């Protein structure tokens, strides 16, 4: 039911802050994003920067995906970013997150039309 882009967006933007505070901040978005629901997602990336920055690196530098596709964009500039990964002691539905917040370059799957981000490949 939910589009590609529309779960690119609802998994990884966080617009509304410049970067996370504090080391609650992956619990609570995990939680709100209904990223826990029928288990703990593992890994998860928040890229706090505009949606039109974010879409705007489908028309950056042309990279390979970490699977061997070749549709992946890495963004020129660094952004601000909080990885969310599940620690040892997460349980579903306990789940628990540690937050690492970072500044580094994007690189996500675009695709259709308009091409946007379909997909979180990694940062560097
Ligand atoms: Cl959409
Ligand atoms: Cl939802
Ligand atoms: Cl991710």
């Amino acid at each position: 039911k939910e589009t590609a882009a529309a779960k690119f967006e609802r998994q990884h933007m966080d617009s509304s802050t410049s970067a996370a505070s504090s080391s609650n901040y992956c619990n609570q978005m995990m939680k709100s994003r209904n990223l826990t629901k029928d288990r703990c997602k593992p890994v998860n990336t928040f890229v706090h920067e505009s949606l039109a920055d974010v879409q705007a690196v489908c028309s950056q530098k042309n990279v390979a995906c970490k699977n061997g596709q070749t549709n992946c964009y890495q963004s020129y500039s660094t952004m601000s970013i909080t990885d969310c990964r599940e620690t040892g002691s997460s349980k579903y539905p306990n789940c628990a997150y540690k937050t690492t917040q970072a500044n580094k370059h994007i690189i996500v799957a675009c695709e259709g039309n308009p091409y946007v981000p379909v997909h979180f490949d990694a940062s560097v």
